[PDB]
């Protein structure tokens, strides 16, 4: 089994004990660590934070303690947009410029592979032709990765991609069955199903549905979709979130799922973003009421006019059990910095959630 965890390079700016750098990393915790995110300058792979070169070195330097650990560099992300991916996979000469830069860049900093986080090809601004080109990109990379293998005398660079869960986004940009052949694994983002972008409370990551397309916004519907489309279960890794989606309730009385909400929930004191909250900002809510949505096997907690749907140790246990049953390749996590990484808030030791994934896997 695989335990893929996403490291975040902006987490280093969280205040006090939320601050997260490579030294807060547990080298035996995950089997694969993915660094988010790498950028793109002149069709080439580039850094995005002033200390990326320094962080990369401590990051991959962890392999000195754990030779089994595999690291990949994730390029893209939401903030990155799609525009630059389009211009890169536009021609072939440019793709070569990238593929050849990726190779030099990964090898330079001791990365074992590349995680594609294009959000999203053939959607949200990306032309319909980016669908077929994405798979070409996948192919060219897989191919160069093959050839680079002989010449270098090192293990073939790994290639994975983070992918969306909804039917809409898949069709718009993913030739599943085909990309699944060149991808060593697929990190399914099985979360962000419900959020403050909705006028009704809903859970960020429900295992099962509570009808219509609504009944497709759960882990199961996401897994099933990627499976049926040609993704071998081995290659499917189940994303798990160490964070919750928050809502401000229209009325402190009516804390039901589906209850009305005026907007995003109060930004977290450490994460500073409405709609989302790290586990260490929820795990120990003083004077709140934690409940459990039986049909979706996930919990939610409210206090006053604040409502939050998050994942706890028990939900993770259930999801791994689910994952085992579907025969999936392992579990993926977003993100290391959102779990109580230093056991400074929850009294459940270091990495309550992620260590759970490790124990059950």
């Amino acid at each position: 089994a695989k335990l893929v965890c996403y490291f975040t390079n902006w987490a280093q700016y969280r205040q006090g004990e939320a601050r997260f750098l490579p030294k807060d990393l547990d080298p035996s915790l995950c089997t694969h660590l993915i660094y988010a995110f790498a950028g793109m300058t002149n069709h080439q792979l580039s850094t995005t934070e002033w200390n990326d070169e320094t962080l990369y070195q401590e990051f991959n330097g962890l392999k000195k303690m754990n030779p089994k650990l595999k690291t990949l560099l994730a390029i893209g992300g939401w903030n990155f947009g799609t525009q630059k991916f389009t211009d890169m996979v536009a021609t072939a000469n440019n793709r070569q410029t990238f593929v050849n830069s990726a190779i030099r860049f990964l090898r330079k900093y001791s990365f074992d592979g590349l995680d594609l986080d294009w959000e999203y090809p053939g959607s949200q601004g990306s032309p319909a032709v980016d669908k077929e080109r994405f798979t070409t990109l996948v192919q060219d990379l897989a191919n160069a990765f093959q050839q680079e293998a002989q010449t270098s005398g090192k293990e073939r660079l790994l290639l994975s991609a983070a992918v969306p869960a909804g039917q809409t986004y898949v069709d718009a940009g993913y030739e599943v069955d085909k990309i699944a052949q060149n991808l060593d694994f697929v990190n399914l983002m099985a979360y962000d199903f419900h959020g403050s972008w909705e006028k009704v409370t809903g859970h960020n990551s429900p295992l099962y549905k509570r009808s219509g397309a609504a009944a497709s916004l759960n882990v199961d519907a996401a897994v099933q979709q990627w499976l049926e489309k040609g993704t071998p279960a081995s290659k499917l890794i189940l994303g798990m979130p160490t964070y919750g989606r928050s809502f401000t309730l229209a009325s402190s009385s009516d804390t039901r799922v589906g209850a009305p909400a005026t907007g995003s929930g109060t930004p977290g004191p450490f994460t500073k973003e409405g709609g989302m909250l790290a586990y260490y900002e929820v795990c120990s809510w003083k004077g709140a009421t934690k409940q459990r949505i039986q049909d979706q096997k996930v919990p939610y907690i409210f206090r006053d006019n604040q409502w939050v749907g998050f994942d706890d140790v028990e939900s993770f246990k259930t999801k791994v059990s689910y994952l085992k049953q579907k025969g999936l390749g392992g579990a993926m996590v977003w993100a290391l910095d959102l779990d109580d990484f230093a056991g400074f808030s929850c009294n459940q030791g270091r990495y309550p959630l992620i260590q759970t994934l490790r124990q059950e896997l």
